[PDB]
């Protein structure tokens, strides 16, 4: 009865900015930052999170499997914690996930494989480890909906340029372009098949977020509220 | 209501030999062979397994973390599948598991960390997951007892010969010696402080298997029967 909705989009699309706006508008609405975002900048996980982040950057062909598995594991734990810990005293509870286990596999992991940073065996083991590990533990992480925050690679690039973090100034447009295409095919075009038949029919809301919405988001929030009523 | 017993033992101590003997003595007795034993002679799991096993051997400092995670995932599934699909119509059901998720971590994975085949981050990540894979999936697999087929490292090396796998003739005594000590600390002196609380009080039966037993196994089985009557 808690509604689970994932916020999808490219790097620097505005997902953190969006969910940080959404969380303050209602008591019935909670948020789960993706752990990779927390790793980027201390617990057992945060330490391993930092190290593997750096290792991955320094050698993706060595670390893409290690990182993807841990990133997904951590997300499932961060999400299950929120399902069981939050929104019991809410009449219309909504839980907004920053990305999803589907993003983990069908965007990031899938891209690393296609970039040759995972070999066939690693990608094959990862999919098995994902197919199985979600279809019980994170069985009822099933999402009620997806909000797709669509921004072009250039916007995202400028929002990386604008965010100003030293470590990401070097992310190349080509990669952003690569991630954009994977999102479009899953979320906009719907060609990409998955091993999770319900996702073929789960309702998506696309929002166009090229235009800065920081001072001006009501049309966007109006669209979210309207989307929630159809679920 | 199925009693769960792990048979634990160094490389070629005689575990396969034993379990297969035990499987024949009662329609109530069934065995779960270990994933890696399967791989060491097809399904996505077999292919993935054969590949990861070969790369492990070639370059353990690259493939230990991956191998270990897939080994343990695989074991967890098998021991689930065996609880579901075996000994349904048994009065006194007993499942003998060939090794356990505990030898996975505290013998093998630990040894590979100790021999610098996993770094700290790999090892803490492994331990982080292991803790959770079991908690989320592996609850029903908790052990009623352990049987330690205890043999000298010299015995096992000799036994590798008798088994005649060309591949295996390269296994050094110093490796067996490290695995042996870890078996002793864990299962004899009961020094190893596992994170899993119920293990401190799990019954252990320790069987000197240094003599050949293939055609002279009655007395070992008698101890198993006594042990099993105490659980
Ligand atoms: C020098 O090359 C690289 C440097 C860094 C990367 C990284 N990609 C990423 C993410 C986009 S992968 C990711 N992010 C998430 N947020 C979640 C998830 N499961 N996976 C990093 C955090 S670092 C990827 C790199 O290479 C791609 C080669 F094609
Ligand atoms: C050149 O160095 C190595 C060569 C081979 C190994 C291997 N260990 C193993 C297993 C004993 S590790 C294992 N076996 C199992 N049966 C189960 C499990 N969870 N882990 C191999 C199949 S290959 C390990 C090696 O490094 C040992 C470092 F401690
Ligand atoms: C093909 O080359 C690349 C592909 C992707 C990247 C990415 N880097 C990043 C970050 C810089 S990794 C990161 N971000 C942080 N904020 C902090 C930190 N320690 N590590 C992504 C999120 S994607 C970086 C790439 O290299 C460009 C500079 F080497
Ligand atoms: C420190 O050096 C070693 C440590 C461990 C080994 C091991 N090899 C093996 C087997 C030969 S791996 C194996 N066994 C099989 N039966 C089949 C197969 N494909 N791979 C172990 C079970 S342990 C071998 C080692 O040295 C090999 C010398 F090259
Ligand atoms: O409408 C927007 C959305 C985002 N940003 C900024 O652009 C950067 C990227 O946004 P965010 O970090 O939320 O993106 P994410 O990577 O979480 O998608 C941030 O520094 C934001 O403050 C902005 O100025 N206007
Ligand atoms: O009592 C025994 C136990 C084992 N073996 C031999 O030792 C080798 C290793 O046996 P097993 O496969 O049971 O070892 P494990 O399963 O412990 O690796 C095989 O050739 C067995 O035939 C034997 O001759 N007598």
């Amino acid at each position: 009865r808690i509604k689970k909705i994932s916020i999808e989009g490219n790097i620097a699309a505005g997902k953190s900015t969006f969910v940080n706006i959404l969380k303050q508008l209602s008591e019935d609405w909670e948020v789960v930052p993706e752990p990779v975002a927390r790793w980027s900048n201390l617990t057992m996980e945060q330490k391993n999170g930092g190290n593997v982040l750096q290792m991955m950057y320094e050698k993706p062909e060595r670390w893409s499997f290690t990182f993807q598995t841990y990133a997904c594991l951590s997300r499932i734990r961060a999400q299950l914690a929120s399902l069981n810990g939050k929104l019991k005293d809410a009449e219309k509870p909504v839980l907004f996930f920053e990305r999803s286990v589907y993003s983990d596999r069908y965007i990031f992991a899938s891209n690393l494989y296609e970039s040759e940073s995972m070999n066939e065996t690693e990608w094959t083991i990862y999919q098995d480890w994902h197919d199985w590990m979600n279809n019980q533990f994170g069985q009822s992480l099933e999402l009620d909906g997806i909000i797709y925050l669509q921004a072009t690679p250039e916007t995202c690039l400028h929002r990386i340029y604008l965010r100003g973090r030293n470590e990401e100034q070097g992310i190349p447009l080509e990669y952003l372009e690569k991630l954009h295409y994977k999102h479009e095919s899953w979320l906009l075009h719907r060609t990409l098949k998955t091993n999770f038949d319900y996702l073929q029919e789960v309702p998506i809301l696309t929002l166009d977020v090229n235009e800065d919405f920081k001072d001006k988001y009501e049309s966007l929030v109006e669209k979210v509220k309207e989307f929630l009523s159809t679920l």
